[PDB]
């Protein structure tokens, strides 16, 4: 369902949950009930975030409850991604490179699975940059090479070795870092944030 | 806030994906500068339609990049005194059927929709139903007797329901209330939840 | 039908985890037969420490092994009639503070658990607070005036309530009731959601 | 918290929650009050499901609504498998093996997370034998070999071919199944049930 035909639908259901007519809607917001009407006929497009705010807020509820979701993007059920069409960003922690990540497979049906092949390119742990923590779990498979993993205080972290074949589970919001084991060169992890 | 809110959630999305404001800005066909002016709060202006699209190349929700409702609590607490309320006509089949008189309401709990309902019409076989509605909904006979139906409306379950009656209607269970046969009119408090 | 949803979700489980039933029984110290007679409905007599030992062998929880409340509906909807509503007192310190008149409830919406609240005492100053409850609560004033206490108790928000006045309290906020100084009592309805 | 100890104090929250006193939730269980008393002080170690179910009846809800989460089984947010560590199970489906699964790390903080690293045995698509589908998405990325990749319906599935490094989503319900491509011999899998 697009922006427009999704706003469409969810401002209408909201109205009449609340009781509304377009007139006291359109009252609430410096426009005409007419202006209303059209919006739940489709042509809300131009709406700007500011005023879409103003509709969230009027009808006390938020803008998300007011948006269609990601959609659907697969295949009866399935979407597959091909070696050679994997995206690839540079992952530069501290004015110097850390991570070359080989984004997999995603999906609007799962918005919060970002899987990835990251190539961690330091192999000094005192080169260990945190991250804040991530919104949602993450999975790591060591695949090539031999992982030093930090988490929790940067100040006082925990630490781990990590041969190639083990896997972790690292909690939503608990920073961590990676590098390859002291002097090993360089590592492999396929990273599953879900 | 709006912008606020946006200008955070999606900087966290656009990380999320190991994206940095050039990967993001080329997908949206705008420069670095534009985007990373968004995550400084500057979105404000960006149309329901371009909100689709940078969602889209995200692979999220709008809803995903946008705030929470809000909170409009007093410590945790909002009241609302009577005479306040606001009072709509409910016209089913060109009948005044309902007269809704909205009681408290918060952005902490969008979906409550409280409400008094005058019953106007005492003919149960005119009773006049609406086709469910999303969520659950509890109530209770405040004055009179209410004539319920619920279900099939060729064939729906019934009930004659007294003052001091309470009700739980699921969603999406389509109902429909007037006064018992000849009573005149009678009141309940809805609560959608 | 506890030990029935009970035998199919641990099935369900159980094959999540890849896992037989020789595999399973071993982590229990049981007989593979034991494990299939469990699925086959037979697990009625499992205490909760042992439901407790598996769900932790299967590194979930009981609840993911054991099914949903259950449907007590009549298609769709459940009634009660007045008269037949569960009456409790209400004792805080060794004085009737409140009096419990129980509307209806269902397992499909475990968490509705709505109440006509006779309202005792009428002296602000004797006011006792409850230290706040899981989830939300609608209030609707049904008798008399109501005066409301929240928050901090020992420096409290407060409200006047008429007749007909509505309030929303949060999750986990403190709060407390009387009737107006010198009222006598009041009455309210009260659904936590 | 364990079950006896997280079941004593979520009755006593539920009795507490429907306005119940020991006596009336008693008078509902074939019990004394004292004996109520008792469970929510820890002793209701020994009921049974069946009377759980009942208890869970009166109180208008759920066995789960009464007991404990999961539980807590990490290490400041973390927890790690290492390689040797990986349970090892046969997959047999219509009287012939199929798959070897090497499970990979698990957390009763997200239950749901299942990984794991399948080796596929057959390299005859015909073979190819369709489970029912899984609750919960799952993500999968191609290890070793080539994969034929089956799903929907098992009369008329979709189908794709799957070199190594591809990468699939498969959401919740979706009956699939797995073989190497034909005549390929075998391949590897790293399949994440989330
Ligand atoms: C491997 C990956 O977790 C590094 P980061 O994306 O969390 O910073
Ligand atoms: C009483 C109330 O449920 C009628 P409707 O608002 O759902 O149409
Ligand atoms: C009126 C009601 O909220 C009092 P309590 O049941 O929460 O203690
Ligand atoms: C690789 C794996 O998905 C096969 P199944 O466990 O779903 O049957
Ligand atoms: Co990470
Ligand atoms: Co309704
Ligand atoms: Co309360
Ligand atoms: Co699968």
């Amino acid at each position: 369902k697009t922006a427009s035909t999704g706003f469409a639908e969810l401002l209408k259901d909201r109205r009449e949950q609340v009781k509304m007519d377009h007139a006291a809607l359109a009252s609430l917001l410096g426009e005409t009930p007419e202006t209303v009407a059209a919006w739940e006929n489709g042509e809300g497009g131009e709406l700007t975030l500011t005023q879409l705010g103003r509709i969230a807020h009027v009808l006390g509820t938020s803008i998300g409850a007011l948006t269609p979701p990601a959609g659907n993007d697969l295949d009866d059920g399935v979407i597959i991604q091909m070696p050679d069409e994997r995206p690839i960003l540079k992952g530069v922690r501290d004015n110097v490179d850390y991570y070359v990540y080989n984004c997999l497979v995603r999906t609007k049906r799962a918005p919060s699975l970002v899987p990835l092949v990251v190539d961690v390119l330091t192999d000094n742990p005192d080169d260990a940059k945190f991250n804040s923590g991530h919104a949602g779990n993450e999975f790591l498979f060591v695949l090539e090479g031999e992982i030093h993993m930090k988490w929790g205080d940067k100040e006082n972290p925990k630490e781990a070795l990590l041969p190639t074949g083990a896997s972790m589970f690292v909690e939503e919001h608990v920073p961590h870092a990676f590098t390859a084991a002291k002097g090993t060169g360089s590592a492999k992890l396929i990273a599953v944030n879900f």
